[PDB]
């Protein structure tokens, strides 16, 4: 349950990947339920998460009403995120729902519009992304973002809402390719307890 290289697998009910490229170090300790533990030390591009991932055939709202409820002891030294993440395909798309991060808030760009959900406000981005790693080889897609303003490391993230409001704002949305509790770290180090996740779908938590 000790993974510190490129590994996708399901423990205890959720589907957890591990992800870097080439270049300094990180280890996932794989805990009960929704739960892991991540350390990362002079990465390029390292991702940790614990989540549903789909088989790639129905629409978010096909799937239901995607809840996760979280807390995570989240320490960046540098570029790093905290967040709900995932895809979807056709169109292939990158998301984020970030609700902390390190010494800089993301995205880069200049927002799209807001959202009120959660008890927090968030900006809404679309970024670009040309001829990059993801999920479906070398690929040129979108990456939607939900990035809070200012941060909090627990609570619920009501991710079916996030969806419709990108949705309302034109940022069109494929088949579910998977929703994630992630920590995502870019020319960093640092390290993530994250003791509480739990997804639910139509209420029901994964098992
Ligand atoms: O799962 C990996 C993704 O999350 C990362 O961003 O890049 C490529 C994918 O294989």
């Amino acid at each position: 349950q000790i993974v510190t290289d490129n590994s996708i697998g399901n423990h205890d009910g959720y589907d957890y990947e591990f992800w870097k490229d080439s270049g300094g170090s990180g280890t996932m300790i794989l805990n009960h339920g929704g739960t892991f533990s991540a350390q990362w030390n002079n990465v390029n591009n390292i991702l940790f998460r614990k989540g549903k991932k789909f088989n790639e055939t129905q629409t978010h709202q096909q799937v239901g009403n995607m809840s996760i409820n979280y807390g995570a002891n989240f320490q960046p030294n540098g570029n790093a995120y905290l967040c709900v993440y995932g895809w979807t395909v056709d169109p292939l798309v990158e998301y984020y729902i970030v609700d902390s991060w390190g010494n800089w808030r993301p995205p880069g760009a200049t927002p799209k519009g807001t959202i009120t959900v959660d008890g927090g406000t968030y900006d809404i981005y679309e970024t670009l992304r040309v001829n990059q790693p993801s999920i479906k080889g070398i690929a040129t897609f979108k990456q939607y973002w939900s990035v809070r303003r200012s941060k909090r490391t627990s609570g619920t993230i009501s991710v079916s809402n996030h969806f419709r409001a990108w949705e309302n704002l034109g940022m069109n949305m494929g088949k579910m390719y998977e929703v994630a509790l992630t920590v995502e770290g870019y020319q960093s180090s640092g390290s993530a307890n994250v003791y509480s996740n739990t997804l639910r779908i139509n209420g029901n938590p994964l098992s």
